[PDB]
């Protein structure tokens, strides 16, 4: 019947105050929500963002127990709306990246997680890349560090394409259940 995934959000730590369950992406959860500091994910993968509108920063949740925002890795307990996180299996994922925009320039392929893009391919930053799975996320700091972007499955011809105000980069990885 209505199967899914679920999350549950606490007002105060320890899963206690006044409780809320989602079932589904919700725009802005202030009306119900004055604040989390605690969360709880029964199932599937949720993407998080402090402001409504999906805007602000943004965090991706895997299913588990969050006693505590900081268990989230969370800055504050600010969160005004939350989508879940579709992941697409089917075999071997690849990823080809080029050193300049528009698919120009030097090109390198790589079916692995890359946890510095330097280190890797010697390069300081990224401007336009071709990506065929899914959901990959991308980080601007190494070791999958600072702000965070999700990829989908569309062409993406500018760095702007990504939702990202800079084309830094600095290192990948794959989601998989």
């Amino acid at each position: 019947s209505k199967t899914g995934g679920k999350i549950s959000f606490y007002e105060d730590r320890n899963f206690q105050g006044r409780r809320y369950d989602c079932d589904c992406d919700c725009a802005d959860f202030r009306s119900y929500l004055s604040r989390c500091n605690s969360i709880r994910v029964e199932g599937g993968t949720w993407a998080v963002y402090e402001r409504p509108n999906f805007s602000g920063h943004m965090y991706i949740l895997p299913q588990g127990e969050y006693p505590e925002y900081q268990r989230w890795m969370g800055l504050n307990d600010r969160l005004g709306s939350c989508r879940a996180v579709h992941l697409s299996s089917g075999g071997q994922a690849k990823i080809q990246v080029f050193e300049k925009g528009d698919f120009n320039g030097q090109m390198y392929e790589t079916t692995e997680d890359c946890p510095s893009i330097m280190e890797q391919f010697h390069l300081r930053e990224i401007h336009s890349c071709k990506v065929v799975e899914g959901t990959w996320i991308f980080y601007e700091l190494p070791n999958y560090r600072g702000r965070q972007y999700l990829l989908d499955k569309k062409e993406y011809r500018k760095p702007v394409d990504w939702g990202a105000a800079s084309p830094a980069i600095q290192s990948f990885r794959r989601i998989v259940e």
